[PDB]
């Protein structure tokens, strides 16, 4: 650990993507501090004043040559969650389209819990897998955090099940896909913790893709709302399989196995799972035996497609599209320093 | 577009973005602070991280003290070598409870730019520029050859030697002068020599930027009592208003106290050197015996006047075509190539015969209650 040696470690630190103190990290610092410093009751301080005065310009002149929302056309509104939207969107000099994620730092500062993020970036953005949505650019402003994604044509699962009767060779499909693409989430270090169709998006060839990972988390050393397992409602990565036997249900059935009108009734419809879970034979085996090994079931023995080609072949259903633009498939100041920046320092991603 | 993350002069620069997490960190880690779930949760993420950047980068630890050469108002000088590279560099340190406690906390920015940037053999060079929570350190190049404070005691400076040291002083203030700065601390204690005996200026911590008309505006008198000239020393609110002939009058004062070895002004009292500046007109006397030349007496005299009426006012050449500065030796141009009156005696690559010996003795900031931003004024002062 002598220079020009532990320089050049320095130096990769800097360069490094997946490092938290990468350049453009460091600029979402100095970023968060002129926004959370510049207010007129803390201006008082001499430190924080003269800091504001070096730093005020240039700070301006990052913000306009950095990635902004005003960089992009949006084209309509396709998603909505509980701290945010998703929006189709135009980049204006490229003209190349993306799926926008923004997520209010005020609801995530207002009721708590700024971390659930964290996952989804490193997730979209190192997964390098046919089976993640990548991320392209994460960046932000004083209002939200912004999530430039791949668009997805094809839509959710929610939308496929309600506009077609699904026969089991479907069924067969979809659910492979979604076991190829929790084992590479697995694989990745991570356990997703809420498997459902709504996170299941599909291409413009129509094949599947994970998404929304604000639930995932990272395994230790060793690896430790009806589709919640009875173990969540220290533990494995088992526990997102129960999620898929809950999904290939619904798909079959119509329902999900333990729904009712009173949420409290799924609670205790899942814990009784035993007595409460009321097509062919094979396929309910496999349902059960959820509530290589999943693999090797005898649901998945086809004559069309097999484990290490499957996303080769031709999905059920080819979104029919007539544009890039194509959604058819889709429905206070303060008194002192409070710091409501520092939980999003370090979000600005940009890769190559 | 990323000019302003890898330009050495950009204060967005990679090393000084750095800087800002790295004085998040010191100020906000402490357990009153803590209680913000926002400062508890970032100084979570960036715990261990900033840590390793500290470990990474330069640090006073790297650095091996031989002695203490120097002393300031806010820190210290001293003969350092690195422990991994074995280079042996003059190391200054400045107290940022002291630039904090005392404000003025901002001399600095001109005199890391200087040093850094001037490429001239006339400025002490700065390599690196690091710190620390309690100090910021200026690694330099070692000046073997002592100040001109020690040259003066240690020798009796004839005419030839006095001619030599001034003429290389007018041309080392004109570089800075070219740069766009006025020293305002012009003395023998900022004449330092080198291991060839030629002279460089040093502390540059007064150092100010000129308009586009050679000028600036100062309430406040900066300096040395016994170098300071009568615009400078009578600086207040309203009437401030100064060149860069003040830089030219300390050069008489050098000068006078090079030949008579007293400076022109001396007093017991502090406010008797006041009154005898305001007073240069009658006040300015040379002593009765007499053999330090007509020629000297007269550059002395053309320097230690009131402003309008001194030498330099219509730029440096009047200064270089004076009789004082014509010899057979050495020319304007060529003057540093020449060789020096005094070439120090060099026994190794860390002597220190040519400086005096130093004593001993400091202070911290309370634990804050609240955020203070104690680091704040310091944020990109990290430099190579
Ligand atoms: C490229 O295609 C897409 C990729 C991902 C998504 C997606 O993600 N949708 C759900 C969503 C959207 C917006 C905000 C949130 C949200 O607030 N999600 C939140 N999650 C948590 C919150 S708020 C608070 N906390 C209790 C922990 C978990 C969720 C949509 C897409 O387009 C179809
Ligand atoms: C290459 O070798 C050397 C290079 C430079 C120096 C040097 O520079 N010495 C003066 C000095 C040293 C330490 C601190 C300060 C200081 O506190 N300087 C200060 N300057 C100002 C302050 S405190 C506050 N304010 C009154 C206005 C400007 C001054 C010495 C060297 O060899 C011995």
């Amino acid at each position: 650990m002598s220079f020009e040696t532990r320089f050049e470690k320095m130096d990769n630190l800097l360069r490094d993507p997946k490092s938290e103190v990468n350049s453009d990290c460091l600029l979402d610092g100095l970023d968060a501090l002129v926004y959370d410093l510049d207010f007129p009751a803390l201006r008082k301080n001499k430190n924080i004043d003269n800091f504001l005065s070096r730093y005020k310009d240039t700070i301006n002149k990052i913000r306009d040559l950095r990635m902004k929302a005003e960089d992009y056309e949006v084209v309509k509104v396709i998603g909505r969650g509980a701290f945010g939207e998703v929006q189709l969107v135009r980049h204006k000099s490229t003209r190349k389209v993306y799926a926008m994620k923004l997520l209010s730092k005020f609801e995530m500062i207002k009721r708590s819990d700024s971390a659930f993020f964290w996952e989804e970036r490193d997730i979209m953005a190192f997964a390098n897998s046919p089976w993640v949505v990548q991320l392209f650019y994460a960046f932000q402003d004083d209002r939200y955090l912004y999530m430039v994604m791949e668009y997805m044509p094809g839509g959710d699962l929610v939308n496929l099940m309600s506009n077609y009767d699904v026969p089991e060779k479907w069924a067969r499909f979809y659910t492979a896909e979604v076991v190829l693409a929790l084992d590479a989430i697995h694989s990745m270090g991570f356990i997703h913790r809420d498997v459902k169709p709504d996170n299941m998006l599909l291409d413009k060839s129509g094949h599947l893709k994970l998404a929304d990972f604000g639930t995932c988390m990272k395994m230790n050393k060793e690896g430790m709302p009806d589709y919640i397992s009875p173990e969540v409602l220290y533990y494995g990565r088992e526990c997102d399989w129960w999620s898929v036997g809950v999904f290939l249900y619904e798909m079959l059935v119509g329902d999900t196995p333990f729904y009712a009108d009173s949420l409290v009734g799924t609670y205790s419809k899942i814990m009784n799972h035993k007595n409460s879970l009321t097509i062919s034979k094979e396929a309910k085996n496999l349902i059960c035996a959820f509530l290589e090994e999943i693999k090797r079931h005898l649901f998945f023995k086809n004559d069309q497609w097999a484990w290490e080609t499957l996303r080769d072949t031709v999905a059920p259903v080819v979104p029919d599209l007539s544009s890039d633009i194509d959604t058819s498939n889709f429905d206070p100041i303060p008194k002192a320093f409070v710091g409501n920046q520092l939980p999003f320092v370090g979000f600005t991603y940009y890769s190559n």
